[PDB]
């Protein structure tokens, strides 16, 4: 049972959270991959370095692929909340991620 | 195989097609509903009546819900082509969906 992005929240940390919606922003930096999904309800950060299973599919995420993600809900790094998003305090770490379209 | 939204064309007609996107609009008028299913690509006509399987999930459906569908193309009936659309020829007659989010 999946959440809407806005649903989470630092109220979250340590659960583990399915969600669905489409690629806002791919960024890869320093070999980590941070997506930002979009949703009815707006946007979540997930997180992905190449320690998780869900990496190499991450890897190939576009903006506007459609997306249903697994992870763990934490805290965003130290200085590195977002005041503008309702989840900017948080990040799902990925654990499973499924591409609906092609490649 | 998902095709993208607007990989769909006249060449596919009779086809089982699957694809995946977001509902940019959904319709309901003499009981058939029409759903605008957007992607990465652009948009598609899913349309589904009562007799459709598809049926009872596709009158759940919200704008931006994230949807995947399966279905059958076919061209738009006589007068009902859509000339602002590059899939505007045809549509996919709606046999399974699957709702992403909640609904």
């Amino acid at each position: 049972r999946s959440h809407f992005c806005t649903e989470i929240s630092e109220k979250d940390v340590g659960k583990i959270v399915k969600v669905a919606g489409w690629c806002n922003t791919y960024r890869d930096h320093g070999g980590v991959v941070f997506i930002d999904l979009r949703d009815k309800s707006g946007l979540v950060q997930l997180v992905c370095d190449p320690s998780s299973k869900a990496y190499e599919k991450a890897l190939e995420v576009r903006s506007e692929f459609v997306l249903v993600a697994k992870g763990k809900v934490r805290l965003r790094g130290a200085g590195l909340e977002n005041p503008k998003l309702k989840t900017g305090k948080i990040e799902i770490v990925l654990e499973e991620l499924i591409i609906e379209n092609k490649s």
